[PDB]
DNA sequence: GGTAGACTCGGACGC
DNA sequence: GCGTCCGAGCTAC
């Protein structure tokens, strides 16, 4: 899932597991639990904690309990999803929370790509996966000023520079095509050649990119082929920073 | 230490 | 039977 639909499943998640108690951790997949690398570790402390809040930062998840925070990467495939521990597990669960109550949160993966890490909660954000992520797209601490401070210092292109998640946090392919296109930008645009007007421009598109998905269509991604929808100049794909970039070669510059 | 590119997690899938 | 492919987020010069 993109950072939108993250923020959905934190939502949603939220008040299905909020201050329930965990009696057990099993784990049929050990290679996702990737701190404590011993998966018996990580099992054995979430025991007995209490789930006391979901936050997200970029695409993580971080579910708060009473001493650790669990970090957790969907990647491509993975989804949560609260049962009963009466029924049959569905297909590709590799790890399940029980809860005191006979509930349970399951973790289903098919592709196996990801990922839970466990510490203290006040060491989560200084340790991997969470350190060095940028700030969040929709907050003040992501501003044009950051943007063009990082901008104006390196040489890669600005496709390049969105794809950093120590540049902000949750821009995948798809929101950084989708933003250029309607920021008027060429993906290939070396990151330091961008006018503070761009940047102004980008930093705006960007915000109302992830926004307008939060709250609530595309232009570009996946589109070659097809015309534009601002100008019906047949969609282009290329390679840029050793990605698959989708732009209109009228509107983009 | 900036940064291009390799690497990684499985397993699907088509030759 | 082996390369090619998903793509978000360690390594060499
Ligand atoms: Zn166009």
């Amino acid at each position: 899932p993109e950072l939108p639909e993250v923020e959905t499943i934190r939502r949603t998640l939220l008040p299905l597991i909020v201050g329930k108690t965990i009696e057990d951790v099993r784990i049929f997949w050990p290679n996702i639990i990737r701190h404590p690398r011993d998966s018996e570790a990580f099992a054995a402390r979430m025991i007995g904690q209490t789930v006391r809040g979901l936050e997200r930062r970029g695409k993580f998840l971080k579910f708060l309990l009473d001493r650790d925070a669990l970090i957790s990467h969907l990647r491509m495939e993975g989804r949560y999803a609260v049962a009963s521990a009466l029924e049959p597990l569905e297909p590709h669960t590799h790890v399940v929370f029980c809860f005191t109550d006979g509930s349970e949160l399951r973790y289903r993966d098919v592709a196996k790509f990801g990922t839970m890490h466990v510490y203290a909660k006040e060491e989560a954000d200084r340790r991997p996966p969470l350190a060095e992520l940028g700030p969040e797209p929709l907050s003040p601490a992501f501003s044009p000023a950051v943007l063009a401070e990082r901008a104006v210092k390196t040489k890669r292109s600005v496709k390049a520079l969105l794809l950093d998640c120590t540049v902000v946090a949750g821009f995948g392919n798809i929101y950084v095509d989708e933003s250029l296109f309607r920021a008027g930008i060429l993906p290939g645009r070396p990151a330091a050649s961008l006018s503070s007007k761009e940047i102004e421009r980008l930093h705006e598109e960007m915000v109302a990119t992830i926004g307008e998905a939060v709250m609530k269509h595309l232009y570009v991604y996946g589109r070659q082929g097809n015309p534009c929808k601002r100008c019906g100049t047949p969609i282009e794909k290329t390679v840029v920073a050793g990605r698959g970039t989708h732009y209109c070669p009228r509107c983009q510059r």
